[PDB]
């Protein structure tokens, strides 16, 4: 069942939300599931569970392959200061791209829906997916990260 995704502006994306403790149940395997078809509809590579107006920490992304991942309860930690500048859009913000700065490597830990624990580090275009992603579960979006508003446009007409 493809969920409608919340546009910014919505209060409900401003909101930091509580952990997932559903692990290995048939209600949370329903929701991830809608969580990848709704995903898919859009033609994102990530998206997170308040995005579609559920307040939980979870996420779902993947696609330089990103596995497709399903992940409850992130936790994210820098493994070097590096900074990398790269594009990113929004599912929320329709239209829209903007350069912005994240880590170029981390480390993610949480759970698949099945309860199993995951735990990967990951660099560059992977590492910005679960950032944003997990920027979305505490209340950010991406236009409170820009640096530099050249880089802010819609994607049919940018030239940056
Ligand atoms: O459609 C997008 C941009 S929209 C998107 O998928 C967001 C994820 C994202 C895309 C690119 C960089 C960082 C995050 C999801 C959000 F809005 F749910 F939180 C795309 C970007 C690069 C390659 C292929 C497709
Ligand atoms: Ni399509
Ligand atoms: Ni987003
Ligand atoms: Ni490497």
């Amino acid at each position: 069942m493809i969920r409608d995704i919340i546009r910014m502006g919505d209060k409900r994306l401003l909101r930091v939300a509580p952990q997932v403790t559903n692990l290995g149940s048939a209600e949370l395997h329903a929701l991830v599931s809608d969580m990848f078809e709704t995903m898919g509809a859009a033609h994102g590579v990530g998206l997170a569970a308040p995005q579609i107006a559920v307040d939980l920490q979870l996420m779902v992304f993947g696609f330089p392959a990103v596995p497709l991942t399903a992940l409850a309860n992130a936790q994210i930690e820098p493994l070097s200061d590096e900074m990398e500048n790269g594009w990113e859009g929004c599912l929320s913000i329709p239209g829209l791209r903007a350069v912005i700065p994240r880590y170029r490597y981390i480390r993610y830990r949480g759970f698949a829906p099945d309860g199993s624990p995951i735990e990967r580090e990951a660099e560059g275009f992977h590492a910005r997916v679960v950032q944003h992603e997990y920027d979305h579960l505490v209340g950010r979006l991406y236009p409170s990260r820009i640096e530099n508003f050249d880089t802010f446009g819609f994607d049919d007409v940018l030239s940056y």
